[PDB]
Parts: structure tokens; sequence; C-alpha cells
């Protein structure tokens, strides 16, 4: 009648595992107190990069854990599942694939739990956008309704930035090309196709390496009066000073336009930047769920009531709070807005705000007065699900099993 699923998160500073119990009509059961079991352990496989053997061993307590849940007559029916980050590729040599095959290993020979063929990958950006395309629209209650009151998805991770959502079989049309721009898949027997995209280089951390490469040696108006030094992303180093008058929203503004490469030439119908076809918009994409960065910047700059992991923003939010904050300096931002020094990243705060304003409006096409949710978690009953990939990897295992279709 129920079935749950096991989905490990190997990140790059820790690990974690998600327990999650469907009951027959795809509900999610709790677990004690929550919608699900979870715990994480420190620090991530790549910690143990010279040793595969012993990453695999790093998630043995979590394994432990999860099969002590999951009732003993469930275990050989229910998926087991372990997704690896962004990084674990920025691992020299093949530690990578023998670490993903050190967790298989140690998956089949210490878990009773049923280990899939494709149980252990690392989760590319087309695919990550995916599964939190239908985490959240599995939380909405949106699977098996018509593309177009599903709700799409906007990821701004460290170093790319993703956009999912659904759209009609005809546009489905979409060019050849690199990841594909279609991804199929059946929900509660419904097929979607869903305009999936990657842009690397434009996450949240990357993209000031972009903005900045704009000014080469010189100083950059998108940087906070009261700074003068030096920005490091993929050991790359790049100069980050104020000119003398300091930040300003105007011309901090006119480079990260440039930085989007907005004039790239378009291949296609539309593009959002850099040639890259924006799917065609249209109803899939009208309400929309922005996660990550885009709800962790709001949230240090003080846009978010206290104790909440999501709000409703107005693009215009954004370009208004900018505006003030590009006329102070460091130590009246410091004060300000404690997170951001917390973070280490007062210096950008200017920059990161226009840069959030831009990728939405001139990037992507949003409208700066339509409403959309940022946030890091979304409401499922009384509880909070993490705005990510693992409870819809979770549904889509669930999905596939004949229960279940």
């Amino acid at each position: 009648i129920t079935s749950y699923a096991v989905v490990f998160d190997a990140g790059s500073t820790g690990s974690r595992v998600h327990v999650y119990h469907f009951d027959q009509n795809l509900d999610l059961l709790h677990i004690g107190k929550d919608v699900e079991f979870y715990n994480k352990i420190q620090p991530g496989l790549s910690a143990y990069a010279d040793n595969p053997e012993q990453a695999a061993k790093s998630l043995i307590p979590l394994l432990e854990q999860a099969e002590n849940v999951v009732p003993e007559d469930f275990h050989s029916k229910t998926p087991i599942r372990l997704g690896a980050t962004a990084g674990l590729r920025l691992l020299d040599g093949d530690a990578s694939e023998r670490i993903l095959q050190a967790v298989r290993d140690m998956l089949n020979n210490k878990s009773t739990f049923n280990v899939q063929p494709d149980a252990v990958s690392i989760i590319d950006g087309t695919q990550e956008g995916s599964y939190l395309w239908v985490t959240i629209n599995y939380v909405l209650g949106n699977l098996g309704k018509r593309f177009t009151n599903t709700v799409g998805v906007i990821d701004l991770g460290g170093g790319s930035v993703q956009m999912a959502y659904a759209v009609s079989k005809k546009t489905a049309n979409a060019p050849k090309v690199e990841d594909p721009y279609i991804k199929k898949i059946v929900l509660k027997g419904k097929p979607y196709d869903l305009y999936v995209h990657s842009y690397l280089h434009f996450g949240r951390e990357a993209s000031r390496a972009e903005i900045l490469k704009v000014t080469h040696g010189s100083a950059s108006p998108c940087i906070l009066a009261g700074f003068d030094g030096i920005y490091t992303y993929s050991g790359e180093e790049f100069k980050a000073s104020a000119p003398t008058s300091g930040a300003n929203f105007d011309k901090c503004k006119k480079i990260i336009q440039k930085a989007l490469k907005l004039d790239y030439p378009c291949p296609y119908q539309n593009c959002t930047f850099g040639g890259i076809w924006n799917g065609g918009g249209g109803s899939g994409q009208k309400k929309l769920f922005a996660a990550s960065s885009f709800f962790y910047l709001p949230q240090d700059v003080g846009m978010v009531d206290p104790n909440k992991s999501n709000l409703k923003l107005r693009p215009v939010d954004l370009e208004n709070k900018a505006k003030i904050v590009c006329t102070l300096n460091v130590e009246d931002v410091k004060s300000a807005y404690p997170l951001l020094e917390k973070f280490n990243i007062v210096p950008y705060a200017c920059m990161d705000l226009i840069y959030q304003y831009e990728l939405l409006v001139d990037g992507f096409g949003l409208d700066p007065l339509q409403e959309i949710t940022a946030g890091e978690k979304i409401e499922y009953q009384e509880a909070l699900v993490d705005a990510a990939w693992a409870l819809g990897n979770a549904v889509e295992a669930v999905l596939l099993l004949p229960k279940f279709e």
C-alpha cells in the first residue's frame, strides 16, 4: 500500500540522507514529527578523494539510520539513490568515478535496500533543474495537471543557474544542439516536455568573476567604497576595488549587461542571453519559484521576515534595494547586514543585487512587477521541504514502481 525511498545528497562539505514514506496516493506520510527523516554528516566525499573506500565508509552511519527508519519488511522494494554535487567533478584524475563506484559497492555490500544500475551518479545542471521542477510541482500538487498550471523553477547555484519549465508538445520544434533542451518525463502517468537549461559561469559566485573580468585590472563601479582587494574564483584572481567615488548603480548595471552577453546573436527564435534558446515562454513560466541564492541574497539584506525560509518578491524589489545599497560603503553595509559579513561578501552587495535583477529581467525576460516566490524551502502541510533535487528524485523513483504506476 505504501513505499519508502532513500536519497543521499553528497555535497562539497557534507553528506545528507533523506528518507521519505509515500502513501498509496503518493502523499508523504510523516516520519516522527517531520515529512521525512533527515540527517547530515561532515565532511563530504571529496575530503576523501585519496581514499575512495573511506569516502564510502563516511556514509555508513547515515545508511544505518535509514535502515532503522525503514521497517525491515519494506527494505527489498525500497529504492536507494545517491546524487553527488558540482564539485565532485572538480577532483583530479578519476578520483570522482572511483568514489562513486566505492559508494555503489558499499550500498550493494552493506544495504538491504534495492540498488538499481542508475542509483549512484553526479546530478549535472539540467538534471538538477529537472528534479527541482519535480520537487516544487509535487509539493504544490500540480503533477498530473496540464503543463499550463505548473510552476517553472529557477535555481541560482554557486557555479551555474538553471531554468526549468513545462512546454507544449509542439514547442518540444526545439533546436537540435551540450545539454539537450527538452527532458521528457512522465509523472502520475502524464507526459511532460520540460524545457531545461543550465548556464555555466552564471551562478552566484561564478557571476562575480564574469562581472569583474569586464573591467580587467581597473577599478569596478560594482564594488562598494572602502574595499580594495582581490576576488578569487576557480583559482583565478580578480582585482576588486572601488573607484574613488565608490559603487554606482548605473555604471555597474551597464557592466553587468555586458557580462551577461545580452547581445550575443540569437540562432533560434528567441534567446535569453549568450545565444541560448529561451524555450518559448508561455503559461508554464507564468508562476515561478526561484531557489538557492535567489533567496539567500534577499535574506542577507533584510528583505525576509525573521525565521521564514521563502518570500514573495518582484524583481523591482531587488533593483530598489540596489539603488540604496549602491550608495553605501563597506562599513555601512557590514553594520546594516551582518549576514553578508558572515559570508565574507560585503564588498559585493551592490553587484549581487544588480546581478539578480538583471538576470531575471534583461536575461530571463521576467516582468519586473511580476511576483515570484524565492526560497530555500517550500511549505508542505505544516512542514518545510528543501527547495532542491532530493524530493523530486525520490518521487521519480517511486513512480517507477509497479505498485504506483
